[PDB]
């Protein structure tokens, strides 16, 4: 625990733990909720993690995202030292510099581009699916999950299969830390990767999304080869945990409740809708703000450099934005959320991460309609910037599936 400063009063101290929520055990989402008891204050401050102030309730957070004047990107992790490090294009920057870098990204994972990938993405969910249906058992979160999104990528950039495993590698040791390096040293370790392929494609551009990036005009002028590596990075890992731990927390949900599973199979048109319902439910990412000025917000005196978590997850969780918040219901009418986010940074790829959802849910469901979670199996959650399912073990009778 970090002593309290001076200007945070007493009554507004909730030491939540973001990496290491108690209740854990019950859940990520759960364990997050307690933070939207009828006793938590709007906007507390926890002293874990350096100290930081969480907005709790999907108003604050909303307005905290809208307002980039007060609320800044520059340092958007806890713990601080992560934020300070980070250097990605372009969550690490504020507007008005960040509009065109945004724009720039958007031409490489916006709806036109999703559009046309539609079927590479329903190929690939397909290959992976029948690889896995006879063997009656995976462990989804490393047998589907994670091959999915690291693929897609590499069709976007351009890059060689044959790399996979080993920007699989560098990646996940940059967004699951073991303690062993610090995150300065894994952007590093991905940075020395991503180098050599912008050098090679701003003397000989092609068409991948590398290119694309590595030889725009910002603002003006020509990218660098330092903000087009920045961009690179963050497209490729932007796209990877989010997509792993999103798809793992609904079929570990699609796992436990067969009348969903049925509905759904009964009911394929819905699937769309199922999939926004999910998003809001299994919402997953928490990051947040720095405050650029001293500022009072809702009542509460905040000052300059202070963090501010802003979680993403919690909005959509909300009972004052969603009635029954913990309850899954597909038809519901308003499914409110920030899952992805909210104001200038709302998530560019968040029509790609639709597609890979509702392609895994449309052709699992197909394939594999009946499974469970493995006998005496109990699924562990894990706890961060993005929250996850350490693995998913199911199981399935192949005689209740059909190659197609
Ligand atoms: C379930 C899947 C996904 C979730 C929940 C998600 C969530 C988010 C969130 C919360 C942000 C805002 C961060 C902030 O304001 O600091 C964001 C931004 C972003 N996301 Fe995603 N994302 C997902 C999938 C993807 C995919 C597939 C890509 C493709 C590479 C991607 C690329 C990006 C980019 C480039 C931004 C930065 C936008 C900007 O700063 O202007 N995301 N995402
Ligand atoms: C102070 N002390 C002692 C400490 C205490 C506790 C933990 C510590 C850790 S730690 O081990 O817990 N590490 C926390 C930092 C995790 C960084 C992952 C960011 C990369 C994902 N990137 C994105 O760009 C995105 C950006 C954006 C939001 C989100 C999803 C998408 C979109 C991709 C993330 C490290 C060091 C010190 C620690
Ligand atoms: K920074």
């Amino acid at each position: 625990l970090a002593p309290l400063p001076p200007h945070v009063p007493e009554h507004l101290v909730f030491d939540f733990d973001m990496y290491n929520p108690s209740n854990l055990s019950a859940g990520v989402q759960e364990a997050w909720a307690v933070l939207q008891e009828s006793n938590v204050p709007d906007l507390v401050w926890t002293r874990c993690n350096g100290g930081h102030w969480i907005a709790t309730r999907g108003q604050l957070i909303r307005e905290a995202y809208e307002d980039y004047r007060h609320f800044s990107s520059e340092c958007p992790f806890i713990p601080r030292e992560a934020g300070e490090a980070y250097d990605f294009i372009p969550t690490s920057m504020d507007p008005p510099e960040q509009r065109q870098f945004r724009a720039l990204a958007n031409q490489v994972v916006g709806m036109p581009v999703v559009d046309k990938l539609e079927n590479r993405i329903q190929e690939l969910a397909c290959s992976l699916i029948e690889s896995l249906r006879p063997q009656g058992q995976c462990n989804f979160t490393e047998d589907y999950a994670e091959p999915f999104p690291i693929r897609i990528f590499m069709l976007l950039a351009g890059l060689p299969e044959e790399d996979i495993p080993h920007l699989k590698y560098l990646t996940d040791q940059m967004t699951r830390p073991d303690g062993s390096m610090t995150f300065a040293e894994a952007k590093e370790a991905l940075y020395d990767y991503l180098i050599p392929i912008i050098e090679q494609r701003r003397q000989k551009p092609g068409t991948d999304a590398i290119s694309i990036v590595a030889n725009g005009q910002v603002n003006g002028r020509p990218i660098t080869s330092d903000e087009a590596k920045r961009m690179c990075g963050l497209l490729l890992v932007g796209g990877l945990d989010t997509v792993v731990n999103f798809l793992s927390f609904s079929m570990e949900f699609l796992a436990k409740s067969p009348e969903h599973r049925q509905e759904l199979i009964e009911r394929p048109e819905r699937i769309p809708a199922a999939c926004e319902e999910l998003l809001r439910r299994f919402s997953l990412v928490a990051d947040g703000r720095i405050l650029t000025s001293d500022y009072e917000f809702h009542g509460v005196q905040l000052k300059k450099g202070d963090q501010i978590l802003l979680p993403q997850m919690l909005s959509g969780l909300d009972e004052r934005e969603n009635a029954a918040p913990m309850h899954v219901d597909f038809s519901r009418q308003k499914v409110s959320h920030t899952t992805f986010g909210h104001g200038s940074h709302l998530c560019l790829g968040q029509h790609l991460a639709r597609r890979e959802i509702i392609v895994t849910l449309k052709e699992w469901l197909t394939r594999i309609p009946d499974f469970s979670i493995a006998p005496g199996a109990q699924i562990q959650h894990k706890s961060g910037i993005v929250s996850g399912v350490q693995a998913l073990p199911l199981v399935w009778d192949p005689a209740t599936t059909k190659a197609v």
